[PDB]
């Protein structure tokens, strides 16, 4: 393409891409298990495990039903002592009564305190499992979420892909025959898709099939955009007419009707092949004859006076008035296409249309408030001991007096 | 456009939109933190905190790997008393033995009951944190979910937007230069997109970049749809041929090839500018000459006999038979286009094609079953006391008898 | 279409679809409740219930704000006994002191152990509720997730659909008038869409409106793809020019400009009707005249030499060289179109372009590691008893000696 001349004719070079053919996909199947198997203690976990299983059922039942509906497609000393003996009997009884109190404590601890602590401790294990199961489900939701949400034609996540290739993106590239450029484009446009082929509700299983495309590259084939704008010819304005997309290989030109192709930032990805032969008369408009080109005179039509590409603004500021905003100055033009630079202002006016230049805004962040947590309530150790020591001191005094009396007697 | 005549020619006025140019986007970066910082007690939370951190790692590792792979693009009284003294010794021993029982209780409570309650209480704090962390992750999943699921070109959520603008949609509108009409269209077609530029797994951080478009409006520019159907000319039928989309500004007309534009309910949003000049011969078909218009005679082709817009059905019921279903009656036509109203029936037949009119269905709801929960198990207070009172009553009787004997002696 | 001849001309039969008109949608509204009502005990659940409610507020506030911003659109014996009586007093005191120790135990259990167990048990109920509420929210996230994430034009999930029709997909089909074929296509292309009309943050309610399309079928109408490739005419090559998509009904042909239609694996779903009449000259190219067809000579253009459909590769291997890779052999051609079979190799070369045939890869799986859990810590029953029995044995010996002395006295 002879741009040195084509620019004066009125056609501005636009974006440059590449050319790829979608081809036929490869397939890999994964079984995703929603319910983990927890062995060991069962009585402490059954309560939370059952509620978790119910969550899984509520999610999968609608998938199983949809797949079935869709199945076709899928002296008086004696008197004095009498008093003594009665006193001893009273202490013999007091001891027995003390034991009744001790027995009451044993009963209360053994029957009301210990059983509660043991039942509660088992319940604590259950809650721990309920938390783990909930977190596991969430991990699945971020990977196979889209597949669970709708059974057919979902975008597959990056986590699902790393599962498929066992945490190895080197293997993904070489197995599929992708370069780093192809992987970017494939993820960018969502070209990796999956479907659910079957489910089994009671086991929590889904059979998820993922299709990975096999794009092929057409060597030395570049898709080139052309953007025509009006230009001034001896006092009035004209428009040059060309196909907006032309395919250039080496020395050959053809047209592409890219109405049914996927367009990414660097490549046009088409099914089959959309290149069609180009007539001689029009080839001259790109090769350097720069005549004919069906230039049309414009009288009663709206015709563009600017074009945008890669952040730049191109405009005809010779035929009409264009100005820079917030500097309050016009832009002159001495060529038919003037380039307006983005380091003068961010808002330009061309005719009656304002063109806004994008800009960078400052950074922000998302987080939870940091919250300090206090310690658990701690029960102190039992402090009795000195009292027990005294009881022993009181007791041997009793012992000492008895031996004392036996000696005198 | 001279619709008063164009209708008789055979072209039905279709939907009316507006015209906007996508322009160049502005950028804002946010750091999203997946792991909160919890200070204070550490031993009670480390267990659940660690499992949570593991959840975050499983989600981000596939993102870090993908971004690296993609990096290039990113008397015998004495005998009688001897018996008395022996009895006293037996009670002295019984007291000592009682203390052994009390010591056993102290040992059991202090060593097996208290330590368990304290360890369990700390575990309760841990579970509380595990729940909070799980809920926090879920909040993130509903806002930055799409970004975590696939690193490139995701739709950004409304929650992510309110984070970017600090819970203020007044600022979003004025900063970007949007009207309420532009915000609706931008959200409707998913024009706000983001990408992940980098991640750091161990801190749980992702660097998420969001691009907000700067749409510009072309003043007094209306995109008008035209819908041609067949009509009867002296016994046979013809079709008028016009571009389906024409751009009308004021007194100027141009064509738009909207095959690569985004179409919303009220506006057509195109990159650059797709308006092209229109020839005089065809302008007359819209201005009021209503001749030429390349009317073509149809002999061996399938040609539409109806058109739909905004819920209405337009049809040619003069050349062919059309009927209302569930009333079992034909519709006559006396004009070439008959309008069928939707308050007569919901299903119309035009030729061999059934046209279904939509209708409103009754309301439903989604909720959990409401479940009543009972009280916790409550351990009663210790009820001993009257027994202790009796022990004291028994004891002073012992006291009273001793003083009694000392008096007699 | 006379394919028996058209193939020799240079046009390959491509994919065959069907023809449907999108029509006008029906509407059904559901109220989705994010906060369940839990009756019964309140003090044990308020803490976790409140944190849950806060989660709901953080999710819905951005929805309420967006909808408001968008509102416009929405002898010395006496001496000897004196010693005896003193000994008895010492045991009377020892008993009283023992009671003080017992009272200390009662105090400690009643004040520091029991209150903690009771407060802790109530806290256990709270944690159980916090887990249930978290799981409930997740169930919602998998069904109405997309709607919460962005208020306008979201794809509705399969779980949301089963909610709308009360777990009955038989009713969905008959109510809407869908066949199993229509349901598949509707889900495949995401044609069921919803919007949020209003929310109420404090109750956790969202008003979600779902639109279900009413597709109509055009009887005996088949959309047929045609794929032209170059062919050799007496030493040089030519390309035949036809519209890529033609509509065949019975004996009638028309063209379809499917640039604005949705294409599924079996049907083309268009708004209104895009069929346009076809001229006689070109009809002959399909009916069997197989002349004219604007065959163009190609001199300086890139022209396709192969076409792909349903996994098959068609190519011109007469004019240019094509070979099978990994067998290292050429493919000869004796017809202008050679069919390359996929059971010989998976990679073919046609000219300079490699064509990759897809293949099946082995199965994988996703699951959590299975982890065995141990038992809870269990506190043993209190083992005192034999000691108590001995205390009773010691005591009646005391009893026996006292009665013994009373007899001698
Ligand atoms: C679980 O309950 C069963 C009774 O069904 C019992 O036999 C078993 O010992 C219990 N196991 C545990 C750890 O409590
Ligand atoms: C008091 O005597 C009891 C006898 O059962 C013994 O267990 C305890 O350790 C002694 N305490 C002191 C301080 O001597
Ligand atoms: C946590 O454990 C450390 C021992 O690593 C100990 O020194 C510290 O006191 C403990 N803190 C709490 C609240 O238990
Ligand atoms: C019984 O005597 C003990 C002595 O230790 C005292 O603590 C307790 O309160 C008294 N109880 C009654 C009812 O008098
Ligand atoms: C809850 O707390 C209130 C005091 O606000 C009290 O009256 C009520 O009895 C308590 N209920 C339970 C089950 O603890
Ligand atoms: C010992 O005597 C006490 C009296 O309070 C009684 O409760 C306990 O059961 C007796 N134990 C044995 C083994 O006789």
């Amino acid at each position: 393409l002879h741009y040195d001349s084509l620019s004066k004719v009125g056609i501005i070079k636009g974006l440059t891409y590449n050319y790829k053919i979608k081809g036929s996909p490869s397939t890999k199947l994964m079984v995703v298990k929603l319910i983990p198997n927890i062995d060991g203690v069962r009585n402490c976990t059954q309560k939370q495990f059952d509620e978790y299983k119910n969550l899984v059922k509520n999610v999968l039942e609608p998938v199983k039903l949809a797949l079935n509906a869709m199945l076709d497609n899928v002296a008086n000393m004696k008197n004095a002592i009498q008093n003594t003996n009665e006193a001893v009997k009273q202490l013999q009884l007091a001891n027995k009564q003390t034991l009744a109190v001790i027995d009451t404590i044993r009963g209360e601890i053994n029957n009301n305190i210990i059983p509660v602590i043991n039942q509660l401790s088992c319940d604590t294990i259950g809650l721990s499992v309920g938390i783990k199961l909930t977190q596991y489900y969430s991990e699945i939701l971020t990977a196979f979420g889209p597949a669970l949400q709708n059974p057919v034609n979902t975008r597959i996540t990056i986590q699902a892909i790393s599962s498929v290739f066992n945490r190895n993106f080197d293997e993904l590239l070489k197995i599929m025959g992708y370069t780093s450029g192809d992987l970017y484009e494939i993820l960018h446009s969502g070209l990796i898709r999956g479907n659910i082929i079957d489910v089994d509700v009671e086991a929590g299983y889904i059979a998820l099939e993922i299709e990975f495309p096999n794009l092929t590259l057409v060597p030395n084939a570049v898709v080139q955009e052309l953007m025509p704008i009006s230009y001034n010819v001896d006092g009035d304005e004209w428009v040059t007419l060309v196909p907006r997309f032309v395919l250039t290989r080496t020395t050959l030109l053809s047209n592409i009707d890219t109405s049914r192709c996927t367009v990414t930032e660097s490549s046009v990805i088409c099914d089959n092949d959309y290149a069609l032969p180009m007539s001689y008369e029009l080839i001259g408009c790109l090769q350097g004859d720069t005549s004919k080109c069906a230039r049309e005179k414009v009288v009663s039509s709206y015709v563009p006076r600017f074009a945008l590409s890669d952040g730049l603004v191109y405009a005809n500021c010779l035929n009409t008035i264009c100005r820079c905003m917030d500097t309050d100055t016009p832009i002159s033009q001495s060529t038919t296409v003037s380039l307006l630079d983005n380091k003068k202002c961010l808002v330009y006016q061309v005719g009656d249309i304002l063109i806004s230049v994008g800009s960078y805004l400052g950074e922000g962040e998302y987080s939870a408030d940091n919250v300090e947590l206090g310690p658990p309530v701690v029960i102190d150790k039992i402090d009795i001991g000195n009292q027990l020591a005294g009881i022993n001191q009181t007791l041997q005094n009793a012992e000492d007096y008895i031996e004392k009396s036996e000696e005198f007697l």
